[PDB]
């Protein structure tokens, strides 16, 4: 009917009519409930490859209903002829195309209504570059290079996001291979052990087998491998001086600086799909700034990651016989201390998990009173470590799908057929 | 399908879960919408009659014995009971047998690989409270074991038509109190402060101190609650020092040794056990992250902050963060010293995971709530973590219930 949601905490008890929009399962039913699978879906709302007109037409329409409703049109002059612009080129092209108004308004409410983002209070405040006129591999790699180097701002993090061509016929599509524009090699070590960061072995991998030189440090950062118009991707190397990289220092640990340690200020996702109206963009790179705790614990501390906990355990000296010592919780606070403290020294944008998680309580509360909802994912909006320290431990929240949105799409190597 | 896949992303194990076809009652999701996160989302002959069969056949099927002559036998012995009597009684097997499913089955217990070592107490021939505390003090004694815990339930009689419950009103066995001051300080445990109140209005003198240990308050068929307090013999204490810090021990705080949540309601074959405590024992977390740290509790994290010369000025210096895993480190000490049992959150995820593998072999299954097996605490370096899980409700099971001063009549 209509759904309450209540912080244990506080007492504050909202009330969701929003999710009544929702159109896609999410995975659970009345009797199993999927909110910690990763991928718990695969409803889709549109088919295989181009669709027919009655596929593309009714989703078309009802973002086109979505965008004229939200500016206090609908039923105008203006809503009624978009309608029928869409029905003619739907009928000549089998697709249709966006105006620059419809694009910058469906990439900011896909950012709205991503479930798993506690970064959500900032939605209305991306940069869109339209690059949908963008034909090849290089031409690619100039919006992205544009992209990385406006995002950054010298360590003034904006949030921006690029938009390649959308989906046609599926055999020419834009994407970008990296999973993150900016990430650092992974090498397979010949003593079965692992140099730099594991998660990227695989593509470090497909980048020497496609011609990359690997330098083979621990820091290396990869090269872009992009793919236009459904052609064999291309190697590119970003520009160093585009990669702002802080070093990790600790505010009371003099050898910390020593463990020879940085990372990169900018996280930029470059996997995902936006889908928007029934259009597929499968080229849409989108950043913004950390979250402190995703370098320090998750970049750093996972087991198949940097895994550079037992190091900063022992230069503390720590009893790592045992797990009762809690060495392992030790070391990872200090890290995340360290982490912080570099960021803010250097003047990079950088939040930490306690802030982060105050303002998406804020969001929250904006979200139900304007629009009756916030769609949430209590799994992935609880941050890493001290969850319970965090107010949105406390919190009670809903998750269901609404569109405009950004979806998983497959890694482009098992897919690609090349020539 | 007939199968759905969970897969660990640390360890990339992929496990089949074919147990989730067996359940029956919802979870509250909808197909559209997903309440994992929500914390809460008598039976007429009719109805009480397959809930009957469905757990009768499910005792019998574990033993090897479905389909046979005893089986069939207890089938129509029991739907005489309930058409003569509109309920009926489970045998001493049987109840062993839900009692242990129950917490098999309980979703968001990550102690569960243990399960099947539970010490059931059958009280259902008790009559008043004053049995009801001889049968708890049992209880206590027994689990607490001089400090190497044995887990343990103690089941009173079902419920009837609902005017009759037994009940105990306090949510654990062994609880501190908590008393809000005039100028709106709290002294002991803020956590306990509406419940003390109740105590005191029934005529318990408060000695308003920190750690003043409740006193039971129990309802044996439906009558008015009453008071009774437990042996302080019984009671095993742990004072909480720590490993480096000299000053720890100065800020005099202790906890009890033993957990045992007393106002959760068992349902076994329809049936409704409104009074069950049971006790296992602690992971360090429960204590020193929500048993002291939550905003709600005890507070002795700006405490331990000071006496740490922490910059408590921004939250970026993670002081919060250093803290709650000091006071987790001097738990967990405390008990280890004392010899009373105690598990840190790391080995009990990765028993945990161990567990859930070995279900998903001999089981089909193991319904899991990763928002609650999920440490509070450095979550994403425990293994739990990056284990996917499917939530579902078996039966028999463990269910909340309502506090029953919301809903008593008094006498
Ligand atoms: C501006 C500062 C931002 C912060 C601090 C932030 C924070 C986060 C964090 C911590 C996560 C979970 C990541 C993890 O732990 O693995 C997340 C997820 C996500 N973010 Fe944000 N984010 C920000 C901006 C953005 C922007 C600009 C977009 C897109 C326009 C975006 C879209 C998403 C999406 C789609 C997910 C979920 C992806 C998935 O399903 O796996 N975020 N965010
Ligand atoms: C013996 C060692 C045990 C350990 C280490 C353990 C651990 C835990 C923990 C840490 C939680 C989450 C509590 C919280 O974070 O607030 C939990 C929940 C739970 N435990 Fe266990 N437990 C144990 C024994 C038992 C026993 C013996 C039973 C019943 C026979 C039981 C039934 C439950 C239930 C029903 C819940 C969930 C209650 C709810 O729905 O809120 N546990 N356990
Ligand atoms: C935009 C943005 C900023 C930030 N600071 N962090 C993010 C993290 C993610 C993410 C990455 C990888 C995975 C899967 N490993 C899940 C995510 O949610 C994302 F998409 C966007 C982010
Ligand atoms: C048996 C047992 C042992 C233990 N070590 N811990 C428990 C914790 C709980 C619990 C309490 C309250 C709530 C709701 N706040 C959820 C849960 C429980 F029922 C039983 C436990
Ligand atoms: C809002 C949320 O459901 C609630 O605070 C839950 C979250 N997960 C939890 N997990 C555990 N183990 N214990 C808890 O008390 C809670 N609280
Ligand atoms: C199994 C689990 O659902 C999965 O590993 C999720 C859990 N929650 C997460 N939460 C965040 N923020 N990031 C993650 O990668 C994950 N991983
Ligand atoms: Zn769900």
């Amino acid at each position: 009917r209509f759904l309450k949601v209540k912080n244990w905490e506080t007492e504050v008890v909202l009330t969701d009519t929003l999710h009544l929009k929702s159109t896609l399962e999410t995975g659970c039913t009345e009797y199993i409930c999927m909110g910690s699978i990763m991928h718990p879906s695969q409803h889709a709302r549109r088919p295989e490859d181009v669709a027919t007109k009655d596929q593309l037409f009714p989703l078309a329409k009802e973002f086109i209903d979505q965008y004229y409703s939200s500016i206090k049109r609908f039923g105008s002059k203006a809503h009624m002829e978009r309608l029928e612009e869409v029905n003619k080129e739907i009928d000549t092209t089998s697709t249709y195309q966006l105006k620059d108004t419809e694009l910058i308004y469906g990439a900011k409410h896909a950012w709205r209504n991503a479930s798993r983002c506690v970064g959500r209070i900032q939605w209305s405040k991306l940069q869109v570059f339209d690059a949908r006129d963008c034909t090849t591999a290089h031409g690619m790699f100039n919006y992205i290079c544009n992209h990385v180097k406006y995002a950054t701002n010298k360590g003034n993090l904006r949030s921006a996001i690029t938009i390649f061509p959308q989906r046609t016929d599926g055999k020419h599509d834009f994407r970008v291979w990296n999973s993150q524009l900016i990430r650092y090699a992974g090498y397979k070590q010949p003593d079965g052990s692992t140099l730099g960061d594991p998660a990227n072995v695989q593509f470090t991998e497909i980048c020497i087998q496609q011609g990359w030189k690997p330098p083979r440090g621990r820091f290396d950062v990869l090269p872009l491998l992009l793919q236009a118009n459904g052609n064999d991707p291309e190697l590119f190397q970003i520009p160093p001086e585009l990669v702002l990289e802080v070093p990790i220092r600790h505010p009371k640990f003099e050898w910390f600086k020593d463990l020879g340690l940085k990372w990169y200020g900018l996280p930029a996702v470059s996997n995902m799909l936006l889908e928007i109206g029934g259009l597929e963009f499968s080229a849409c790179p989108f950043s913004g700034w950390y979250m402190g705790t995703e370098i320090g614990v998750r970049d750093y501390c996972d087991n198949s990651r940097y895994n550079i906990l037992e190091e900063v355990a022992k230069k503390m000296n720590l009893d790592m016989r045992k797990t009762s010592s809690l060495w392992k919780d030790q070391a990872l606070v200090e890290i995340n201390i360290a982490v912080l403290y570099s960021f803010q020294s250097d003047k990079v944008t950088i939040v930490d998990h306690h802030s982060a998680t105050e303002s998406f309580i804020k969001h929250m509360e904006n979200e139900y009173r304007c629009r009756g909802g916030c769609p949430a994912d209590w799994v992935w909006i609880v941050p890493p470590m001290s969850g319970s320290i965090t107010p949105v431990f406390h919190q009670e929240m809903l998750n269901y799908r609404l569109t405009p949105s950004f979806e998983y799409q497959p890694d482009p190597w098992n897919t690609h057929v090349w020539k």
